[PDB]
């Protein structure tokens, strides 16, 4: 149907869960839902529609870069018609208010791109989640005894970045953690009028240049993903 | 003690709530709260401290546009300890998701304004609020029966817009409605780590050109003003 | 009338002085004028209008930034027919040609806000006064023996600077003192065919941290209200 | 040995050639190199190493938009020691210059992409390729018979375009075609000293709204396959 | 000596005409002047020293564009001593309230170049001549008969515009007419601590379409060669 | 004919080489072209047309800065029906990969200036030259023993730069030199789709600080000017 998804109208269930990584899509996709088929494959990047624990929820990638999660957001919504999309990924952390491990829930994406500028009369759009999903992941995640972490993270067009030297000033900012895809997000969901919203995992610290190690990597994750999929039900 | 503020240290207690008319501020003091006190009047700016069932609380006039509130914010916060700021108001609806007496709670600020990006490296802040205040206000609007809507809003230095051809695309990216401080106040409570939360009354709505009655105005205002009371009592 | 004046069309003078602060406004209207009374008080931004050497004077408080003064000084335009603008007014010098007590006439009004490359087509619109009032001010200013020191202003958003090194720049470049209006009201009477100009007292220089006592202040700013009422007539 | 490559050093030849879709660099792989071996695939990117007419050629994808392909050239160039960057792709034309089936060489690559900026003192930078390898790409495709359409190409942030109207403006300055690259391959390359060159296959116009038939998109992009191949030998 | 001016030190008086046509330099030179004497000639852009009524007079031109201008000036005032600058030209009125034969003072000006950007922190630089040239001039012109039409230029680096939609806009904001060196000169001036005034002779209308004949624009622009020598002696 | 050409029609060739200095252009007219005539004289700025190996070719001036270049050579095309335009210059050198001597070939003009901004849509123009000619001019140079540095350039509004610190950063970026007029001219001949190319040779070095003679300068000038001639032969 759309030029980077091949599913069929109406294989996405109407609650999606993003990552930039097709392989930890599938890896939700086995690890946690039954009833799982693979629905859309175009330049390997896929996503899943399954069950869990009963509900039914799709899974899909979205690559890296605000412009990449922008493509994949846009098709879900304008033709999927999806309407609840949860990004989950990991980040860099900069504030030290967060710790390794930790799962912060992104209130506001802020960023360097150009987009939001050109999507709104060069003026400062202020990227935000929608709300009563956020609401529904601080009450899940106190459900589950998770210390959920709220705050803004930074979405940057640099993974290496020529500005290190001011990560100390976005965190002064209530930016926790730096990621590359939340803003882009917000703002396809804000302008089609979707409810989206973004968590990542500390799996690495910038400033405490402290790192998980594989171990605790794809456990620090998964204690997440059903944080994910929880909310979802 | 301040150039903008007259009060003593220790005469502000840690939660203030904020008005742009100084009236206003004043008509709170006298209606609504007990053993009341003028703490502060430079340039005719008021400010009053008193106790709403029990527990003490600060009242604060901030003018119009985002450098006045700016002003007044940093030196409450660096000068008086205050730690939550919640700003009540009203504002020009532009969305057809409200009409008039609604309470719009402000998730995101956007802005025309350049301030944020003197403040934040020429990139693009995601002004937001805090998300346990953004909480406390969602628990007690539904305790006490306010439908309250939630979404973004965009704080201009315009009263009179060079750009109301615009607001269409601004509704679209869901602002709810206009207003002149809420990005202030949310960027320079990030500076400084406090707390705060922009709620705002639809006294007018400009795209439908309705107003309301110079009487429905007090009217709805105090259920704002009640609903901004009870969360901090 | 207007949501910000409730003066009745016809109660202000053509002629108008401004100061941000009411109180120095009902200072003005008590002292210097005759019969003065006052026709507008919203928001607690006080105006009068009474008579000096024969002649009607209006007085109007505008409040602080940009934003603020634009909304006063367009309404005292388009709805009350002010034709003659002049906004007295304290500063902070940042250069070594001005010292306490001068007096600056601000030929130009430079400004880290955006209104008015909205305003202009996001080109650098030089904000200037009105040629003709700048020679009544000098030529009033030479008869009383004031020695005006003429130069630019630096009209800023932040009466808090994050740009306190680039003070020395903007004194290179003849910017003589700091403040946070007459680029705003330059552009708004720009934009409206009115005359306007700003006279800036010295109370303060922010480079060698000298300060005026409480009497120098009261003497200096009464010897700019002087300047101006006799300007005016 | 980065986050995004899982090869070795060693893995990669000095020359690559780059594609979008990772399944085009397989399909590259499978036709057209012998002893074709897969090297990488985190993300579920692939990258390839074999040989073409007795030298040794490198293959791999880089993901949509500029931050995606900045992360992956980096990468190859800082870490896997590649040198030089041929970049194929599609792309939708916007130039009567230009019909279907004809192969563009970007000798520059425009954008509506804040990175550059970033990059190079908030001024504009005009991306472009190494002349050399442009020297052979036209001098290999004049052997084989290949008619050459070179000029810019306007690498964008939106696939979804927000600005439609502009397209017109945009080849009346020689921009020929669209895509989502260029400009941070020619940029980071530029960077990091190392060589490259963008070619991109006219699979659709914009304009004239007409487009490859199934067939015919791998028709077209083989005999650009082997261009990019020869000029590489 | 310098780069771009093959005078001897000394050459040049403290007070320098300035045209950006090198004829209308030796025009004013050989007409006007006593014991002209060539002093500069690097390009084909004259200079002369001579004498006005007994008093010395330098004469410089400096091209067009404000890049070219801002290169002699710096060198006149840096190398060459010179202490006051005064520019005469031709423009093309765009306000209902000037006409062809009109001098305009240019008490600021704006401008769609970058160079203030750049010189002055990023934020707006109002450009504005030294209020003591502007007043000998309105003085001068006042005994010669001469009616100054006050007010802003617009400086633009475009002599055939892409934006001639915009100059009633320009009009409205208080801009008389266009040239391409004003805000030049004025931001050097500011630069360096020197004075400097910008006067212009309307010979074309650019709204009305009206222009002077060849001999009209000799006669204006002698007119106004007579103002200048005379407020310099 | 045009205000600052005054060659009847017809006078110019369709090949033209141009250069800031009419001066410059005057002496290639008497040293390298057989029956050189003079076609235009406005301001100064001498045209000539004459011819190379019974070809012929004209000559242009141009003045200093992207705003005078984009004049003329807006008037050379639109008026004059020149097709090839080729621009010899100076620059000053600022990478280790180029020294005295060298002629660079600037396959890029990046540039601090707004022009490419306003033209195109607030974006990245990057600004180009004609393919065809620069492979011309590299086969000339090759067939003349002519090691040519191919490279970008980065074209100022500034010759007294106020960025000296950032020479290294460009130079990082492939910029070999810095000149004043190559991206107005690219533009230019990009809007009005016309062939152009810009060569430097270095007669300054800016990080070395080595410079050369008043001899070595027109030894060195005089290769340039043959390329030129040869590959227009």
């Amino acid at each position: 149907m759309t030029p980077h998804i091949n599913a069929k109208i109406g294989d996405f269930y109407p609650q999606c869960l993003l990552c930039g990584d097709p392989l930890r899509v599938s890896y939700i996709a086995k690890k946690f839902l039954q009833d799982a088929k693979e629905i859309t494959n175009v330049r390997n990047m896929l996503g899943f529609s399954g069950k869990y624990k009963g509900r039914g929820i799709s899974l899909m990638g979205h690559g890296m870069g605000i412009a990449s999660c922008t493509i994949y957001v846009t098709e879900l919504i304008k033709t999927y018609q999806v309407k609840e999309l949860l990004r989950i990924g990991t980040c860099g952390a900069i504030s030290p208010k967060v710790g390794l491990k930790d799962i912060i829930m992104a209130t506001g994406a802020s960023t360097d791109s150009k987009t939001n500028r050109v999507r709104f009369l060069n003026h400062d759009l202020s990227a935000t989640p929608d709300f009563e999903l956020s609401l529904r992941a601080y009450q899940t995640a106190k459900r589950l005894g998770i210390d959920l972490k709220v705050g803004n993270v930074f979405s940057s067009d640099f993974f290496y970045s020529f500005e290190t030297h001011a990560f100390d000033l976005m965190a002064k900012y209530n930016h926790l953690a730096i990621e590359m895809e939340a803003a882009g997000l917000y703002a396809t969901a804000m302008e089609l009028n979707a409810k989206a919203l973004c968590l990542c995992s500390v799996s690495d610290h910038l400033i405490t240049k402290e790192a998980l190690s594989p171990k605790e990597r794809v456990e620090s994750f998964d204690n997440m993903i059903i944080l994910a999929l929880e909310m979802m039900s």
